[PDB]
DNA sequence: CCTTCTGGGGAATTTTAAACCGGCGATTTTGGGGAAAAAATAATCGGCCTTGACAGCTGCACAGTAAGAGAATTATGCAGTGCTGCCATAACCATGAGTGATAACACTGCGGCCAACT
């Protein structure tokens, strides 16, 4: 979710929410980052996974 | 005391009712052909009901990978030059065969001359 520029710091940076919702629990861990390349989005994916405890069998993306 | 009447039983015969089987007369059913009607299917027509769009417009940003465009560098194939050796061709003479030429008549093409119209 492309929040949108902020001034953090008097830094502008492009504000992005990453959000991982389980299927059956309807869970949600969320958080926020300041660029959606590859490794952000595997580094958020491991901080889904060990909040819920577990990983999926499986992940649907866009 | 005796005679006659009557009744029962076994055998023979007759009639009528019932059931089967066959024969005869009638209707039904199957097949084919022709006509008529119904229904089914597809196409075409009119019209009602409902809602989407028209409201400035869409280009850009990020993500990753792959492609490509331009420039520099490298590899390679062509070309150029010199020296030596071998093969091709060409030059001449003879003989045979093909075609270009020559004579004659007939038909046609081109240039010179005459006349008619504007």
């Amino acid at each position: 979710k492309e929040v949108g520029e902020v001034v953090i710091e008097g830094k502008k940076v492009k504000l992005s929410l990453f959000v991982a919702t389980l299927g059956y629990s309807r869970m949600k861990y969320a958080v926020f980052t300041t660029s959606q390349d590859q490794e952000h989005l595997m580094e958020c994916l491991i901080q889904s996974f060990k909040y819920f405890g577990g990983v999926p069998k499986k992940v649907l993306f866009d």
